[PDB]
RNA sequence: GUUCUAUUUUGUUGGUUUUCGGAACUGAGGCCAUGAUUAAGAGGGACGGCCGGGGGCAUUCGUAUUGCGCCGCUAGAGGUG
């Protein structure tokens, strides 16, 4: 629990995987390889009405109480692997993602390297929803 | 030339071949300015270099999705106005 004895001035390196869905967020922060991981919280388990699970206000707490006990860990800086739903839904970032990047960035962490990984399909399986979409 | 053959012809009876004519068949000729319009901003076909998610058969790659096996850490995750 104390981390890693190494000297000072220098950064000890994660990755936080931050899924940022239309209804809920997570931030995932683990190791260089990922086999590892070290904090997960959501913003469904910061917030009491599911409604507000994708929130940007629970996004910000959920990083908030990933970076504190991240320090305790002797994590220093962190590599950013943003992450939409992708595959065969939309690939655009949820609300909560902005304001939970922002939250590391002003809670004392350090960002290296930052990138999407989204998984997008060479061509998909057929989408749900029929032929005439999700009408209302 | 051959065959059949109208009929004229030998003072008048009779027999044969002619030729003269008619019709058909068959040789060697000469002669014609000797005889085939053009080549459709019609078409068909050939040939030459290309062109194209045209067609069929086989082959190869790509993430994604679902499932499963193992590893990590955790209490929620999904969905909706
Ligand atoms: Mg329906
Ligand atoms: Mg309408």
């Amino acid at each position: 629990s104390l981390g890693p004895q190494v000297a000072e001035g220098e950064n000890v390196f994660g990755v936080c995987h931050i899924f940022a869905s239309f209804n809920d967020t997570f931030v995932h922060v683990t190791d260089l390889s990922g086999k590892e991981t070290i904090c997960r919280v959501t913003g469904g388990m910061k917030v009491k009405a599911d409604r507000d699970e994708s929130s940007p206000y629970a996004a910000m707490l959920a990083a908030q109480d990933v970076a504190q006990r991240c320090k305790e860990l002797g994590i220093t800086a962190l590599h950013i692997k943003l992450r939409a739903t992708g595959g065969n839904r939309t690939k655009t970032p949820g609300p909560g993602a902005q304001s939970a990047l922002r939250a590391l960035a002003r809670s004392g962490m350090k960002i290296g390297r930052i990138e999407d990984v989204t998984p997008i399909p060479s061509d998909s399986t057929r989408r749900k929803g029929g032929r005439r979409g999700r009408r209302l």
